[PDB]
């Protein structure tokens, strides 16, 4: 393993030069520097704990350093360092890692942007400015053709192996789906589960494209995702799932999130990013119907103003929200 | 400094007996064992890594260990163990400290209560229609209210407890339906402004749940809003009112109206998970849009009673032994 060693030898020749990010609860850390006087981006990580009793019963035990911050009646707490555990012959000479590192290296300054902090904005968004911003931004993006990985997962030409399940492609226009693994996901861990429901029909861009007339076909895919699922993964219940959308969304082709109620919650679910599917559709249920709207079958989504965050080195926020933002403040 | 050492000389005691969760993406892992044959309960933590220079500038020179695991064109990657990084006088306030990679929180002797609250809980997500909430859930709140749970709240309105903890408040009494107070969560370390996380908890006593938001109030709940806002941003002025989120829980874990306060910066965990956290504004335009019927009048009593809510519950939780466990099993063959 010549190329194993050669890439083990580029770590301990990094220069430091500035920090890019932070984050993870401070976990994880952006670093900015060089090797060999050319651009380096290196990236620490606190690592998961082994679950092995190997290491789990000796921990607290070998600590190289221990420090007693405080304590009170029965509680603690202590600041430490870990020492050397050696991974048993049957599960291996190695000793447990307390770090993961990726080094890109030599880096590019599209690198560095990537990995640098970015501010986030809480947003509104009416629905004037849905129609005349939003909206014309979310069409140019699918015109220029940004949907186009999208569409070659839906007609079958790549992820083929990655589909956990799917209606075949053309067999259901209106209601056909398929099932993709989320890329953090393992795959294996159920309690985990996290899969992304993406709709074979082409003309729901987002959220924003729902009114009543859909609350049947809502319905429909509502059970017909929790169905597949379960069927899957026999040991997941249907109450043991949640659906959502996201908006705004990360690309502009419908796809409701599954994930298992225990997975741990992150951004992907949080408020002002996730809106849960059941209450989209109880928006639409109950939404006015006035004089002017006949049956109703148009009413909905685009009636509202919904309010999320967005990065600032969005598109969105650098034309669109920071400069009303500036207009509205003179 | 006897008691500190007393402290720890506890930990190399620590007898290992079963994990009882890991969790935050697996840098946390709570250990059940024993210390002189009596239980304990060890919760280790990766720390955050140091932004000193002394530290980040020498990390990756002084690893104790190192495996490349791959590398494709420029991208490499590692598992490693760090070495020991001394840090410099000028930083601490002992001598021949190292950076520490661990924190560790000791409780002991520790009791099934513990036990309990550090295991990993199922959780089930369930559906509350108008009807069960009528029927089913507005009652266990009632009890809850009737039981006396919130004494805490209300000692906290009137001025008896946490006075010190208050980061600001109208004057109890002063104004009796707009009036409230913000106390930071109890996770907030109360001076990272990019994690800030505050509770509104509202002078009124009338409002249980967003389930009592009815029309006539979105006069109140934009007031509110505003008045959060312009508050929070006076006490902490590196904050802009574009950087904060205001939301509700549903269900909440108790049963007097108060509202969350986030910094947009603040790391998304389950307090803002979707079947949990509803954002204000949302439920503000779910009034606005709701239908007013023919016998609804002006519509001022038309509110979030009339909707199904799904939200998650953990299955020790009252509401799920006492109600939606045993309508589940009654309703299955």
């Amino acid at each position: 393993m010549d190329a194993k060693r050669s890439a083990e030898a580029l770590v301990p020749r990094f220069q430091f030069e500035r920090l890019l990010n932070q984050d993870q609860a401070g976990r994880r850390s952006a670093l900015y520097g060089a090797i060999d006087g050319q651009p380096a981006l290196l990236i620490l990580e606190r690592a998961p704990f082994p679950t092995s009793t190997a290491y789990l019963g000796r921990a607290a035990n070998t600590l190289r350093a221990l420090t007693n911050l405080g304590a009170n009646d029965i509680y603690h707490w202590y600041l430490a360092s870990s020492g050397v555990i050696e991974i048993p012959v049957e599960e291996s000479d190695d000793e447990f890692a307390d770090l993961k590192i990726n080094l890109i290296y030599p880096c590019t300054e599209k690198h560095v942007k990537k990995y640098s902090k970015q501010g986030v904005r809480f947003v509104t968004e009416t629905p004037e400015i849905y129609r005349d911003y939003v909206r014309p931004y979310m069409q140019a993006q699918r015109e220029a053709g940004r949907l186009n990985w999208v569409y070659n997962i839906i007609e079958g030409r790549k992820e083929v192996e990655d589909v956990i399940y799917r209606t075949p492609y053309g067999q259901d226009p209106e209601e056909g789906f398929l099932l993709l693994p989320d890329l953090n996901w393992d795959r294996k861990t159920v309690e985990a589960l996290h899969l992304l429901g993406i709709v074979e029909r082409r003309d729901l861009w987002s959220l924003r494209d729902l009114k009543k007339k859909h609350l049947p076909w809502l319905r429909h895919m509502r059970e017909k995702l929790i169905e597949a699922t379960t069927k899957v993964y026999p040991t997941v219940e249907a109450d043991q799932l949640k659906l959502y959308l996201h908006y705004q969304p990360t690309y502009y082709h419908l796809n409701i999130h599954i994930v298992h109620v225990q997975l741990e919650a992150g951004a992907t679910q949080a408020t002002g990013k996730a809106v849960g599917l059941e209450s989209v559709m109880e928006q639409l249920e109950h939404m006015h119907v006035g004089p002017e709207d006949g049956d109703g079958s148009d009413v909905g989504m685009d009636r509202v103003t919904m309010c999320y965050t967005l990065g600032e080195a969005s598109d969105l926020w650098v034309d669109v929200f920071e400069p009303l933002k500036r207009k509205k403040q003179a």
